[PDB]
């Protein structure tokens, strides 16, 4: 019913813009941010970047929407967008993300 999707975004502007606009819409009710470093494979050969990674806290039947709005803004053409499920949680917490996305 709860869930944390996982995002990485290339700057700290980005990354808040993308935040900002999940709240505006109601799609998520809370959004951690902060600065990784990352490794990939792209191309036949490993990348490394400073990116920031995203941990955006709501209901799991917004997953589609969250994903397609960060799509649709988002620099890079594929993304990470996982989601990440929540076994358990303090009721008074999950019952405020319920009532802020819906």
């Amino acid at each position: 019913m709860h869930n944390f999707i996982y995002i990485t975004a290339p700057s700290l502007e980005e990354a808040e813009r993308i935040a900002k606009r999940l709240l505006e819409k109601k799609l998520a009710a809370c959004v951690n941010i902060f600065p990784i470093k990352s490794f990939f494979w792209w191309e036949g050969k490993i990348e490394a970047a400073t990116e920031f990674a995203m941990i955006v806290k709501t209901r799991s039947e917004k997953f589609a929407e969250v994903r397609d709005e960060v799509k649709a803004m988002h620099s890079y053409t594929t993304p990470c967008i996982c989601a990440i499920p929540i076994e358990r949680g303090l009721k008074e917490f999950l019952d405020w993300i319920d009532e802020t996305v819906e």
